[PDB]
């Protein structure tokens, strides 16, 4: 037998290889920054500085032969390709006529976007998040936002993953018309332009590559040489920790829906669908696709867009086409992929789509049963109520009555049940509907007692403007506040109200509020009681389960109540 091969670690790139190349120190176009390979190029060097080198080598991964070639001289380079990610015990064998000798086993790392090379993620979850034995068949979803790692300081390892079936990752942009992005500020439009350089219109990209895959997280063991970092590497590790968990990219959202309006042309859908397939092959930790178009027929961020004739049919066609594409992926991989959508529940949004048609291709509809009322005007109301509140006029709930000016209502009032019933009325099965819970409040100021028509219902008052405050109190935008902020600064330990605020609950609507009489500050949100009511409602109707926006804003109370309501 010849001399046993000795691995040259430096000449073998410390045995670290990757199926994906990701730019870490620059920012450029998506296709410039991200290069995915179906086969990793492996290059291992070994030495035989004494005795006979032999004639032939064999490379083994966990005892399975993966390469073979010739040995010449004391130095040998073994170049081959390998397509499965993970950690393998590598042995290199040298053979001649007299026999074979093997190197000592050493670990080789081949990175892939399924996280197979990564150890399961260690968590840092707020202990206020409780442990539950909820039926795994019940949907328990939430949104994790890409930008939450900044001011909100909320990272993947903070998620109460044991209390979730679905993580929706917001948001994936589509290259093309995106004027609505400018309303965000923070240089987000320019960031999108950069990402889209070298990318065709209607193809998906990553908006924030720093957050997505570049940022080094010490809790995930990231270092300079780590081939995948950021939120994505952490989500990959999360898949290893919780194998039954579904992680789904959310495409669009309020600010990134503009390109959807061009899906009336099938050519644009074709381009999009193909890009999504590429995206799911590149990022293997993702378990499907979620479409967040706000909204078919219009009424979204872009006032100049919306086609009530063609948008709904395009939406249905998109779902059909996405399902065909996902079926291709299922055939190629043996995996199961999910197709979902978050949708508006206002009567004027629901009416623009035949969801009975669309839903045949879909696993779930995430019914966005919030944002019913808010700081966009000075009219108080329950933003996420199950039913019509006491503040509503007779006939307002169903929409058959008349407003202040004598003008008839144009449709049923904005409530969760009104939305759900409209979807059911179309023929959508209840077991595909997921009910939305809010982990945030919307709010006003100047709703002082004198503005109220009913003195002990602040929802009958009138605002002077939006709720204002600091990010310390969870106010990231005027008129919007994190639930955990409401709890910390308005509710207090026993939900009795602090800092001039009082707690109230509309039993008719199933909706809480906090009201400061002196400042006129009023906040509408979901709390333990209303979320219990939502869970009991979801069970009674046989809905698929519950979902929420956004997990960073919860302190545990809301997700806790979601589980307790579905018990
Ligand atoms: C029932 C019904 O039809 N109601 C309508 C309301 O939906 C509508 O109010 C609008 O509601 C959407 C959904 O909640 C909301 O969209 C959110 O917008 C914020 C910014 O305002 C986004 O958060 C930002 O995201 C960017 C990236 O895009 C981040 O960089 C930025 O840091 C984030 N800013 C903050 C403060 O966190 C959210 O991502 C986005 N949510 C979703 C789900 O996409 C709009 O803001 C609401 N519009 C207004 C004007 O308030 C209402 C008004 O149009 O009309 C009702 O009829």
């Amino acid at each position: 037998a010849p001399t046993a091969p000795s691995i040259d670690m430096y000449g073998s790139n410390n045995l670290q290889f990757s199926k994906i190349e990701l730019a870490m120190e620059t920012t450029s176009g998506y296709n410039d920054m991200v290069k995915y390979h179906e086969l990793a190029k492996i290059k291992v060097k070994f030495n035989q500085w004494s005795g006979t080198s032999g004639d032939t080598y064999n490379v083994y991964f966990d005892g399975v032969k993966v390469a073979t070639g010739a040995i010449t001289g004391s130095q040998t380079t073994a170049s081959f390709e390998y397509g499965q990610g993970g950690l393998y015990q590598m042995e290199i064998e040298a053979c001649d006529a007299t026999g074979c000798s093997k190197s000592a086993p050493v670990e080789i790392t081949i990175a892939d976007t399924d996280g197979s090379h990564l150890k399961p993620l260690t968590m840092n979850v707020d202990p206020n998040n409780k442990s539950y034995n909820t039926d795994p068949s019940i949907v328990m979803g939430t949104y994790f936002v890409e930008w939450g790692i900044y001011g909100r300081d909320y990272t993947v390892d903070n998620m109460p993953v044991d209390n979730l079936t679905h993580i929706l990752y917001g948001f994936i942009p589509i290259c093309g018309p995106n004027e609505s992005v400018k309303s965000v500020g923070g240089n987000s439009f320019n960031a999108l332009q950069t990402a889209c350089r070298g990318v065709n219109d209607y193809e998906v990209v990553i908006h924030d590559p720093w957050a997505a895959y570049q940022k080094s997280f010490p809790q995930a063991g990231h270092e300079y040489s780590t081939p995948i970092k950021g939120n994505y590497a952490m989500l990959m590790a999360l898949k290893q920790r919780n194998p039954d968990l579904k992680i789904i990219p959310s495409i669009g959202g309020w600010t990134l829906s503009d390109p959807f309006y061009d899906f009336v042309d099938k050519k644009n859908r074709d381009t999009f669908v193909a890009s999504v397939k590429k995206f799911l092959k590149t990022w293997k930790f993702y378990d499907g696709v979620d479409i967040d178009w706000m909204f078919p027929g219009g009424g979204g961020a872009a006032a100049d867009k919306g086609d009530p004739v063609n948008d709904g049919p395009a939406y249905i066609a998109l779902m059909r086409e996405l399902r065909v594409m996902l079926d291709e992926l299922e055939a190629e991989t043996g995996r199961t992929y999910e197709l979902t959508s978050a949708i508006g529940v206002g009567y004027d949004k629901i009416e623009d789509v035949d969801y009975a048609d669309a839903v045949q291709y879909m696993d779930y509809i995430f019914a966005m049963t919030y944002d019913f009322y808010g700081g966009w005007n000075n009219v108080p109301g329950h933003q996420t109520a199950l039913y019509c509140g006491s503040f509503m006029r007779p006939g307002q709930c169903d929409g058959g009555g008349v407003d202040e000016n004598g003008e008839p209502y144009k449709g049923p009032a904005y409530t969760a049940d009104n939305g759900i019933q409209l979807l059911l009325a179309q023929g959508v099965p209840a077991n595909k509907l997921v009910l939305g819970t809010a982990m945030y409040g919307r709010g006003w100021e100047g709703v002082t007692p004198d503005t109220l028509t009913d003195p002990n219902d602040p929802m009958t008052g009138t605002a002077t403007g939006k709720l204002k405050g600091s990010t310390a109190q969870g106010v990231w935008e005027d008129g919007v506040i994190d639930y955990k902020g409401i709890k910390s600064f308005m509710l207090g330990a026993n939900n009795t109200g602090i800092n001039g605020f009082e707690y109230g609950y509309d039993a008719q609507a199933e909706a809480p509020w906090v009201w400061n009489r002196s400042t006129g500050e009023l906040i509408t949100f979901d709390d333990h009681r209303s979320v219990l009511a939502k869970g009991n409602y979801a069970k009674s109707l046989g809905l698929a389960g519950l979902f929420s926006w956004e997990i960073d804003a919860d302190n545990g109370d809301i997700l806790n109540a979601m589980h307790e309501g579905m018990a």
